[PDB]
């Protein structure tokens, strides 16, 4: 044919028409723990610790 | 005693008469793969690769 030949998106390869990528993941920041910040913090050096109490 | 005495090989130790060893293996020189020599080679960088072709 002579006329009305036109280049469509359907005529090209996936290598001609690639999607753009964003490397940054869409997420919210990780939440910090309640007790690991509110509670008083002590360094243990055995499986158990003991304290005397007035009773 | 007498005149018949001569040293045989059966009279010497395995350390006196050691066998020589040859460290090269007797082997048929390895033919290469057909496809890895004959076919066109490219580096892939993911589980799938795609290319354009004329239609």
């Amino acid at each position: 044919a002579g006329f009305a030949n036109i280049q469509g998106r359907a005529d090209l390869s996936d290598v001609h028409l690639p999607d753009q990528v964003i490397k940054d993941v869409l997420q919210t920041a990780p939440e910090a723990s309640v007790l690991l910040n509110r509670a008083r913090k002590v360094r243990m050096s055995s499986k158990k610790t003991k304290q005397p109490v007035l009773a």
